[PDB]
C-alpha cells in the first residue's frame, strides 16, 4: 500500500505544516502537525478542558463506531519548546492520503500547553519519530508509521516540505519526479529514539565548504534550523548589522540585509538554503528588526534540522530495518 498527503504552512512564515488526518468511523478529519521529532499521535478532543480549547477541530470517540478505549492507558509529553499535553487514550481506524492503519492508538487531550491553544490551525500532532520515544503507559504505543511499516510497498515515507508553499508526506513509496539528481543516504542512529544523523559540513553562502562533523536530529516538527554556536556565529557575521539579542532570544537582523545562503553537507552531497528560507520577518508588527531561521543550539543539548533546512530538500524516512536518512535537492 501507499498514501499521499498535502502538508500546507499554517502561516506565511512556513511556522509549522498541518496535514489532514481522518480518524474513526465515520471520517473525523483533522489537520494534525506531522512531527519526526516525536513519536505520540495526540488530538484535542471533547475530552479536552472547554476553556483550552480555542478554534481547534476536535476529536469525539464517542461519535467514531471503531474507537475503543484503551483501558488504563494515560500519556503525558513536553516539548522542546516549553509546550505540553496529556490524556487517556483510545484506539481507533486513522488514514493519511489513502493510507489506513486499524488500531491506531489516539492519544486523546484532557490537558493542553497554553501555546496548543493559542494555535487554532493546529488539530494535534502526528509523531514519526521512533516508537520508543511514545509516552503512553503502562503499554507504550507504536507511531502512524510503525503500524503501517510492514503493508507499505516499501517501508519508507518522504517528507518534501513547501517554501511558502504547500508541500507533501508520501507513505511506501519514492517519488522520482519530487527531486533533481540523486538522493544522498546517510547512516542514523536510533540510540535517542531520533532520526539522528551526521552531515559533513557546511558553507555560508559562496564561502568554502567546511568539513566538520555536525550531529543532529532531521526534525520536521521544529521551524527553525538550530546549529552549534560557532557555525551560527560564522552564519550571521556575513549579515550586515545581524546581532544575537537575548531580550529577543536570538539573532536578528534589518530586513534591508541580503540573507546568504547556507549549505549543509550530506555524505558528499550539498543542500543549500536559499538565503529567502532563514527570514522569519519582524521581531513585532512594525519592527526593523527580523528574526533569523538559523539560530544557536547551545542549551537545546542537541542540535536540530528542522523545517528551514529540510524545506531545502527531498527527504526520506528509510524504516528499513537498519534505518537511514536520504537528502536530495528538489
Amino acid at each position: 500500500s501507499t498514501g499521499s498527503a498535502t502538508t500546507t504552512p499554517i502561516d506565511s512564515l512556513d511556522d509549522a505544516y498541518i496535514t489532514p488526518v481522518q480518524i474513526g468511523t465515520p471520517a473525523q478529519t483533522l489537520n494534525l502537525d506531522f512531527d519526526t521529532g516525536s513519536s505520540d499521535l495526540w488530538v484535542f478532543s471533547s475530552e479536552t478542558t472547554a476553556s483550552e480549547v480555542d478554534g481547534q477541530t476536535i476529536y469525539t470517540p464517542s461519535k467514531s463506531t471503531t474507537a475503543k478505549l484503551l483501558s488504563g492507558a494515560t500519556w503525558s509529553i513536553s516539548y522542546g519548546d516549553g509546550s505540553s499535553s496529556s490524556g487517556d487514550v483510545y484506539t481507533d481506524t486513522v488514514s493519511v492520503g489513502g493510507l489506513t492503519v486499524t488500531g491506531q492508538a489516539v492519544e486523546s487531550a484532557k490537558k493542553v500547553s497554553s501555546s496548543f491553544t493559542e494555535d487554532s490551525t493546529i488539530d494535534g500532532l502526528l509523531g514519526l519519530a521512533f516508537s520508543t520515544l511514545n509516552t503512553v503507559s503502562p503499554t507504550q504505543q507504536k507511531t502512524f508509521f510503525d503500524n503501517a511499516k510492514a503493508s507499505l510497498d516499501s517501508p519508507v515515507f518522504t517528507a518534501d516540505l513547501g517554501y511558502h508553499a504547500p508541500g507533501t508526506y508520501n507513505f511506501g513509496f519514492i517519488d522520482t519526479t519530487a527531486y533533481t539528481g540523486s538522493i544522498t543516504y546517510t547512516a542514523v542512529s536510533t540510540k535517542q529514539g531520533f532520526w539522528e544523523w551526521t552531515s559533513t559540513g557546511y558553507a555560508v553562502g559562496s564561502g568554502t565548504f567546511k568539513s566538520t562533523s555536525i550531529d543532529g536530529i532531521a526534525d520536521t516538527g521544529t521551524t527553525l534550523l538550530y546549529l552549534p554556536a560557532t557555525v551560527v556565529s560564522a552564519y550571521w557575521a556575513q549579515v550586515s548589522g545581524a546581532k544575537s539579542s537575548s531580550s529577543v532570544g536570538g539573532y536578528v537582523f534589518p530586513c534591508s540585509a541580503t540573507l546568504p545562503s547556507f549549505t549543509f553537507g550530506v555524505g558528499s552531497a550539498r543542500i543549500v538554503i536559499p538565503g529567502d528560507y532563514i527570514d522569519f520577518g519582524p521581531i513585532s508588527t512594525g519592527s526593523s528588526s527580523c528574526f533569523g531561521g538559523i539560530q544557536s543550539s547551545a542549551g537545546i543539548g542537541i542540535n536540530i534540522f528542522g523545517d528551514v533546512a529540510l524545506k531545502a530538500a527531498f527527504v526520506v524516512f528509510n524504516g528499513a530495518t537498519t534505518p537511514t536518512l536520504g537528502f536530495a535537492s528538489k
